[PDB]
């Protein structure tokens, strides 16, 4: 028994004893799925910090009741660790993608015990993504995603786990001649009224967000709003000071003028800019790469 199968037990148990449905408890899903909500009494999962209070306030408990003297304070050295790993960039180099990897399941074994199923499923999200492990391979946390992301789909405001979640989405569409138009727009849409602070994790994971959003309306040959995407990942750039990746928005620009508006001067011009200031970074490896991908594209 842990502190997964207390937690679990108890929020059980009283449900139980007011004769409560999962379904009654859950309404309508926002907050909390029967799902959900039998992993928790199962032990299975750790309710978060959000998912107790909304139990708590179904079964006019407080959450000191839930918790007795059980203990769910999630260590700041968790929390240090998540964000030092999504602020370290592979650049696609192989032995820096292995590297995070390997510090994505120590912090998932370290903290294991102590992290709700949200927290959980975001570090499982970061090393599927990473390895490109199909998420047709991995049906636990395909279940888990599921709901999670029928909660974010119905949101607004997007957190750093929310848009985690919306990119393990974007995972599923990779490639995909078959997908729900409408809910790729919505989606898009939110993602870019999503505002700017001074939160470097929330701002990289947004940028990579809007990165595969550009890439798959390039597939797509899809361009409404894509200079809306193109502006916002400069503004993201220019808040967090992630100049490495300003050459791949210059590449986008060139894309969408040799794509949408067959300009092939001007989309010279962008991969001109990008090359220039990737050859200003002394980043050669990033610096080739673009001057292939201006002669792969003919100009």
């Amino acid at each position: 028994m842990n502190l997964k199968d207390s937690i679990g037990l108890r929020i059980k148990t009283e449900r139980e004893r007011q004769q409560m449905s999962r379904e009654v408890l859950c309404l309508d899903g926002a907050e909390l799925t029967v799902r959900q909500l039998i992993r928790i009494e199962k032990g299975e999962s750790l309710p978060s910090l959000d998912r107790l209070s909304y139990i708590a306030k179904r079964l006019g408990k407080s959450m000191t009741e839930l918790l007795d003297q059980d203990n769910i304070t999630i260590p700041d050295e968790y929390y240090e660790m998540k964000n030092r790993l999504i602020k370290f960039p592979t650049y696609r180099n192989p032995d820096r993608i292995k590297s995070k990897l390997t510090l994505i399941e120590e912090v998932y074994e370290k903290f294991f015990d102590i992290l709700p199923e949200e927290e959980l499923l975001t570090l499982d999200i970061l090393e599927n993504i990473l390895s490109f492990t199909s998420w047709e391979e991995s049906p636990k946390v395909e279940e888990i995603y599921e709901d999670l992301f029928e909660q974010v789909k119905r949101k607004r405001k997007f957190s750093t786990n929310d848009l985690l979640v919306i990119d393990y989405y974007f995972f599923h569409l990779y490639g995909r001649k078959q997908y729900d138009k409408k809910l790729f727009e919505r989606i898009i849409k939110r993602v870019l009224n999503q505002e700017i602070w001074t939160d470097d994790v929330y701002n990289i994971v947004l940028f990579n967000d809007l990165m595969a959003i550009a890439a798959l309306k390039i597939f797509h040959n899809s361009f409404s709003d894509f200079l809306t995407v193109v502006d916002k990942a400069l503004a993201v750039i220019e808040k967090s000071q992630l100049y490495s990746y300003k050459p791949s928005v210059f590449v986008l620009k060139a894309k969408y003028e040799l794509l949408h508006k067959e300009n092939k001067k001007e989309a010279a011009e962008n991969y001109d800019k990008a090359i220039v200031f990737a050859s200003v970074l002394e980043d050669s490896v990033l610096e080739e790469s673009i001057k292939a991908g201006k002669l792969a594209d003919g100009l």
